[PDB]
């Protein structure tokens, strides 16, 4: 079966990002909506839009029968989730192949398989991935973890089986590990646990793949997204810089091993961490297109989109191998957050939205001038990509493009982004930079005034 | 001597351009307006902005006096004349000389040799440039150059500029498509031979006619920045006004080898005339300016919602620059790019780049030339 019609079950920047591929291809596209998303620039940019109804994900996006139900009314006959809501969801991936419809993703099976940390791990054994010591199955109990600490050694992580706290000593152990299991259950409903060596200070640097469903895979590049905040990123970058050429070669011949094993297909990402000495290990498989996957996108000279399109066909790769980077690219989230009030977010109106442009900008964008920020969905504005011939030229056009970018009406991490880039600890040298993980809350000088 | 503040003698999308870039570059930029202008987006844009006063281009942008006055009180030590106005006067290159200012443009010399056809005949043909010894159907083909002070030469790439009307350039697209690696080395090597024969130096471009036959002749240079520089850098991955900087600040060129392109680009000029009534310029408010944005994108303008094209600068709002992975992907991009640029108020030539990006003889190699859109399009267009 050939896409011929696309609903784009998701809103704001991906949205638009999804329409616009659509578009290039020569295919109609169908948007949808929730009732405050109503004015929405996807909305307005898609070929038709079916109101969902409801105020909140839950009563309208993460709704199984509402989506399907647009599909079947506006006669799609093929579904990209975007990322978040539902294109992790495995139950409705087959829901949607079950009604006839092509889901543009991987099968509902490695959704599952790669979703789950124990049957990642053990595809990721099989794939000869490199793996910090850890148990190859969840722990039984806390002395197990003590067991695993005193014959590998501390400090390390105990972390959901099905969904994280770090021990330093042997005293401490057992009360995180109940903690471990109690955060666990609270939150995912299942209280197994793993152990692994925990790694201080690492980098996150991953592997965007590109995988038809033939076993031809291909790494488009790495980008590192340490510039993080409790897990959740807000700078990303392509390449992934002051790698040695065998450090990327570890990563890209193991992401292409991983996915095979895993019989995986569609173009997510298989994230690493880097740590302090420069050891490279495996993280997760994000079965998804990532946020991100812009500054691959500029720097690789591939439509991602379009690749998950050609992928859910059933055509061959039409790349033969991994590009080399052409020039650097980096990714500013414009999220609705207050920096000055640890990133808590703010409703409010857009009363001016001004992005910049010229040379080196791309910007994806969810919002224009007028649009209505609400609670009810994630901060995200828009991206603000930029790219220029090296990193040097892209730090130096990035400052000039967050010069420009003008959002009024309601706080943004902007002043955060204007900050880093000129921050000596993320323009590093020529032998690194000293950012990681836990960089921005933990070492980064805070100085952004509150909105 | 280094420059350490630009004065940018210009208005429009070129002053906002050289802005951006000085910006990049770390550099303090000083805008100029005529009372028109006063308003414009590059004059809020810049660090600095200095009034010409003045309602005609006589009065303001091209007053020498005027010019080397807002320079000596804003304090500037250097001036980008951008192109138009004064990027092609010698006499004006000698006056910002004379008055101890960087002119970031090429020797005065150069400019009077290489804009004058019979001794730019000459400079051509000691340097063994092809020559016109008819030109069937020709395309437009051009070497952009970069130069140093030191004699070294690079070819950043090629483009071609055949959708023209009556010499008038609308789209350009790089790399210059459907050549053979012999004819990209004839092209290259002789604009190379052409700039060191006339002791250039600068960002400027060395035209060609590309016959049906192959046959390729020598056509003009182009001593300034020109204005579809975007699709250059775009696959060639070099920012050219940071070149031009480099340059005039006496600098070797860091860049060693003509570099590889990657994708293609095509630009389209987002003039106020209109296409539906012979290409006749169509002054008038830009009620709403909606740009389009996303993957492939880039938007050099100058003008915004509020902005007003009168009769007496040129007809040009912005240029839209769409790069793919390659020729077809630039297309389909172009295509969907022009289809979300909004533009009210006036009439613009969006309606002719929308048709012409699907029309068989650009899509083809192709069938277009120098004289196709005024002799072979199958102009449609309704007026608006």
């Amino acid at each position: 079966a050939r896409i011929s019609k696309v609903l784009v079950a998701n809103r704001g920047e991906i949205a638009v990002r999804v329409i616009r591929a659509a578009r290039d291809a020569g295919l109609p596209s169908v948007a949808v909506y929730a009732e405050p998303d109503a004015e929405s620039p996807h909305v307005r940019l898609a070929d038709e839009a079916f109101a969902l109804g409801g105020q909140t994900s839950a009563e309208s996006y993460l709704d199984f029968a509402k989506i399907l139900d647009a599909a079947a009314k506006s006669g799609a006959n093929a579904i990209h989730p975007g990322y978040g809501f539902l294109a992790e969801n495995a139950d409705f991936a087959q829901a949607v192949i079950d009604a006839g419809l092509i889901w543009i993703g991987p099968s509902p099976q490695s959704i599952r398989d790669l979703g789950d940390k124990v049957t990642a791990r053990h595809i990721a054994a099989r794939a000869q991935a490199p793996l910090v010591p850890g148990t190859p199955d969840p722990v039984k109990g806390a002395d197990e973890v003590v067991a695993f600490a005193e014959e590998y050694g501390l400090p390390i992580a105990i972390k959901a089986a099905h969904g994280m706290k770090v021990a330093r000593t042997i005293d401490e152990i057992p009360e995180l590990y109940e903690s471990a299991v109690r955060e666990a259950t609270a939150a995912f409903g299942r209280g197994e646990c793993y152990v692994e060596r925990y790694l201080d200070k690492p980098r996150h640097v991953e592997a965007q793949v590109i995988a038809d469903q033939h076993g031809n895979v291909v790494v488009a590049g790495t980008r590192d997204c340490s510039l993080q905040r409790r897990y959740q990123k807000l700078v990303e970058e392509a390449p992934a810089p002051f790698l040695t050429d065998f450090q990327r070669k570890e990563i890209h011949d193991s992401a292409k091993r991983i996915c095979k094993e895993a019989h995986y297909h569609g173009a997510g990402t298989v994230e690493y961490l880097v740590g302090q000495d420069g050891l490279i290990s495996f993280l997760e498989v994000n079965t998804r297109l990532q946020v991100e996957h812009p500054v691959t996108e500029e720097t690789a000279g591939i439509d991602l989109v379009l690749q998950q399109f050609r992928i859910a066909n059933g055509e061959k790769l039409d790349i033969t191998e991994d590009p080399t980077p052409r020039g650097h690219a980096i990714e500013f989230r414009i999220n609705g957050e207050d920096a000055g009030r640890n990133f808590l977010p703010a409703p409010g109106p857009v009363t001016k939205f001004h992005p910049p442009s010229g040379p080196g900008v791309r910007v994806d964008s969810g919002v224009e001038t007028g649009s209505v920020i609400g609670g009810q969905f994630d901060s995200m504005l828009a991206k603000l990509i930029v790219h220029g011939a090296d990193r040097a030229e892209a730090l130096a056009r990035a400052r000039r493009a967050l010069n420009e970018f003008g959002v009024e009406g309601l706080a943004t991490v902007i002043p955060f982004h204007r900050a880093v880039v000129s921050d000596p600890a993320f323009i590093g040298d020529a032998n690194g930079f000293s950012v990681h993980t836990r960089w921005i809350e933990t070492e980064w000088n805070n100085t952004i005034e509150p909105f």
